[PDB]
């Protein structure tokens, strides 16, 4: 079948902290075996786990970066190790120790320490986001095994599959200072922060449908449909296509709203940030792939 060739209209971005945060990744993945094998390791390494923190967030400091790719490479070691009787009680106790229950796993040891040191000293309001969007996303491993398609369902999930809700919010720590609450999820920016996902997500099923596993956007509409993998990726790629077209429109909704408000400019100036970070996030998905 042949691959579309997406367009995005979004400027590249590359994160040129990349060479010293991948060593400290490395090193925090040696202190707790993370990748305790070879096996493991060479998983890790094929996938461009540490590449792609580069153009998650391209205008962050070596230190936020730093703390991303240990999330990286921390939630790509649970994927890595994952019927419902038996999800339910692992992603239970990962969902836990997000919340300060302690801990009978080298996994879930890890998960903790990293919580502890994203969350210390941080606004409850930021906090409370992050491991919203984090549980999100822990959950969908236990509701995609209990269904083993439907596409609104699914499309309604896999924007927390896919991660980029909890990453975006990381995308903060870098900024001037938080985004205020009536920023964070206000109209326009949640219609952002969704077709964002979702378009990163769909792209991701275009270039991941070989390989694999039942919850595909392309696999499911070729289920139900009974049409050909070209056809269904064909329709994916319209799929794409709207979502684009839902983060340019919102892009612009938001510029309407930070005046609306009348925010302080320091504020103003750092959704505007935020926004454009996830509009890099769609293009820099693209190049990451071309590796």
């Amino acid at each position: 079948f042949e691959i579309p060739d997406f367009y995005v209209p979004f400027p590249l971005e590359c994160n040129p902290h990349l060479e010293e945060a991948s060593r400290a990744m490395w090193e925090w993945i040696d202190a707790n075996g993370l990748a305790p094998t070879e096996r493991a390791r060479d998983r890790m390494r094929r996938t461009g786990a540490d590449l792609s923190g580069a153009y998650v967030w391209p205008r962050a400091d070596l230190d936020t970066l730093t703390i991303g790719l240990k999330w990286i490479a921390l939630t790509f070691r649970i994927d890595d190790q994952i019927r419902l009787p038996a999800r339910m009680t692992a992603i239970d106790e990962l969902r836990g120790t997000l919340h300060g229950l302690p801990v009978s796993s080298p996994t879930a040891r890890a998960l903790g320490a990293l919580w502890q040191e994203t969350a210390l000293g941080r606004p409850a309001t930021w906090c409370d986001a992050f491991i919203g969007h984090f549980e999100a996303f822990l959950q969908t491993y236990t509701t995609e095994a209990g269904l083993n398609l439907r596409l609104d369902d699914y499309l309604d999930r896999r924007m927390y599959s896919v991660g980029m809700p909890w990453l975006w919010d990381l995308d903060e720590l870098r900024l001037p200072i938080f985004l205020p609450g009536s920023v964070r999820t206000c109209g326009p920016m949640n219609k952002l922060r969704r077709a964002g996902a979702l378009h990163i997500a769909l792209v991701n099923d275009v270039f991941s449908v070989e390989r694999e596993y039942q919850h595909n956007a392309v696999t499911i509409i070729r289920e139900a449909q009974g049409c050909s993998l070209q056809e269904a990726v064909d329709q994916v790629a319209v799929l794409v296509e709207a979502q684009l077209h839902t983060v340019l429109q919102a892009r612009q909704e938001l510029l309407e709203e930070l005046d609306r408000q009348a925010l302080p400019s320091r504020a103003r100036e750092a959704a505007v940030d935020y926004a454009a970070n996830v509009a890099a996030n769609l293009s820099g998905q693209l190049v990451w792939h071309s590796s």
